[PDB]
């Protein structure tokens, strides 16, 4: 089955809550099968911005990818990986699309060719920072719609990241779990506070609480303390995990996002290091349509070391260009029984 | 595409005395057939032929009738599950569901897999023997096209040191030789060997030391460490992970089927590999042409192949299947045949 076409376009998505961008990618074949994929570069974590992603997608610059058998993908994907090599996430949407036409080409949902190891999993949704008053009043909020986890942004700032923690907790009283993300904004002695905190409240674990290149204040901590830690910043490909993995191991938890890595075949790589070394797996998302929490969530639902979810970056969006993909439901993710990524489109 | 039948038998094939297989067929309900073959090698991964035979009866095998085949990540999990002790039945069921997959979609398996290589050279055994046996057999084997030698070697120095120099100056630059102490050599007697391999230009040493002393080959210089290669030491995904940590114990990882108990832990194998900047090396047991193909479809499907030891079925009086594998002027490549590329 050859490639017949692709084209991408900018798409501006209004939030709910301003407006964020999604590069959104084709792929027909020539059978007239149709991939999809989108794009949601992160400068600050990847050095990929929305022009340099933009101008990777374009048409003529992908003209290798034109007539090739997407039989091959996993030959293509080294490709993407080589001739993409600075352009994460339209790696990502390249690769996500190529995903979706070969289970589209075998006829079953992404996650079953990929293999299945899950059924359905608990997503968070995120609490950014904000006061003590706004934090439990989106908490509540999102209690209602159904959701059991939530994952709070964290300042550094400790009386306040402790407040709203400690008030946090005794609202939910016990409704649902909570992790946090302080995002590399904590020094030692304050993440040796805040986990005592956190053991103190069971919060389940810690993201990034140091600056990304600053792994060794990881690796210095006691290991009982690491296991509660995710990388996320630090952790981009399948070169990250191998170093972050390799005795001593810097962390319990890989967080990985298609954007961050460059696809689903970059993510198996991580997630085969992360399993070998006795790793959890958290997949994460950028602000991204459907299209690619869809992505994710077959990769995800297809490795036995996944144990957690935050896939909320679709659910801020006042429109999308596509339905389905994935079902929500009393705050757990699933896949539908539709091929490919089984995504509805237009 | 759904498993509707699957059979085991013992094929016993004289050597040119003779060598047990396992040969397992699966079809499918669309009247399709994979082809897979086990060689257990029990002194090194502790499968007898008895618990091969045994894992791979069809009254075990329940749990995999029904089963569509285009869901195979999950069946090789499910594999790695049911029959953790049995790498080498592992590795007939593991090859003859690839076989089935790549037939699915049309495609000479490597091409599914993803080619990275269309040739390599295999290099052909020489076994421990003394310096005159040793001449006489490289000749014979260089007559029949092969360009590279793997000679075994027993541990006692002045024997390998001689069998070696003279096997140097009898090629005359006309193949390259790697070297199998197997475990035999110590500390010392390493260092020297590896002395004598930088001169005579020997490719690396394969496996100096015991399985279980890794630590001796971490005690190494970094340089010489990259001359040697795992094997013994490498069964499957873990191993290949504890040894490519830093400090990385050598800079070969030598990939056996029968070892690591088929494609899908290969290709775990592999990612280790290649993220760590280790040459791959795929060798064999006594085996049917089948599992031949079947490791030469995985290695040609791999970026980090430097080295092949394919050798394995070439001194088979007979065997079970042709095809899958086309060897020319020392080199091996698979044919444009869908799946393993076997005919039956
Ligand atoms: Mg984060
Ligand atoms: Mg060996």
């Amino acid at each position: 089955m050859k490639i017949a076409d692709i084209q991408v376009r900018t798409e501006h998505f209004p939030l709910t809550r301003e407006e964020i961008d999604n590069l959104i990618v084709e792929i027909r074949t020539a059978d007239g099968l149709l991939g999809l994929g989108a794009a949601s570069p992160e400068r600050h974590v990847t050095g990929e911005t929305l022009e340099a992603c933009h101008a990777a997608l374009d048409h003529d610059r992908l003209g290798w990818l034109m007539g090739r058998d997407i039989r091959t993908l996993p030959r293509l994907c080294r490709e993407l990986a080589e001739r993409l090599p600075a352009a994460p996430a339209a790696r990502a949407a390249l690769d996500m699309a190529l995903h979706d036409l070969v289970a589209q080409c075998l006829g079953l949902p992404l996650v079953e060719i990929l293999g299945r190891a899950h059924d359905s999993l608990p997503t968070s949704v995120t609490i950014g920072i904000k006061p003590v008053e706004e934090t439990l009043a989106e908490a509540r909020e999102h209690l209602a719609l159904g959701f059991r986890v939530l994952k709070v942004k964290l300042c550094g700032d400790e009386e306040q990241d402790f407040e709203r923690l400690r008030r946090l907790h005794e609202t939910l009283a016990g409704r649902a779990v909570v992790r946090v993300d302080p995002n590399q904004s904590y020094d030692r002695d304050g993440l040796l506070r805040l986990d005592r905190l956190v053991q103190e409240l069971g919060i389940e674990f810690i993201e990034q609480p140091f600056p990304a290149g600053r792994t060794d204040w990881l690796r210095a901590l006691p290991k009982a303390i690491r296991r509660r830690i995710a990388a996320d910043e630090s952790l981009l490909g399948p070169a990250d995990a191998f170093a972050l993995a390799a005795p001593p191991a810097a962390c319990g938890i890989f967080n990985i996002k298609l954007m961050k890595c460059g696809g689903l075949a970059p993510a198996r790589r991580i997630a085969t290091i992360a399993e070998t070394a006795g790793i959890d797996l958290m997949w994460g998302c950028m602000d991204e349509s459907r299209i690619s929490i869809a992505a994710a969530l077959h990769a995800a639902l297809a490795c036995p070391a996944t144990r957690y979810l935050d896939l909320d970056g679709s659910f801020d969006l006042a429109r999308d260009v596509a339905e389905g993909g994935f079902i929500l439901e009393d705050g757990r993710l699933r896949v539908t029984e539709r091929p490919g990524l089984g995504l509805v489109y237009p």
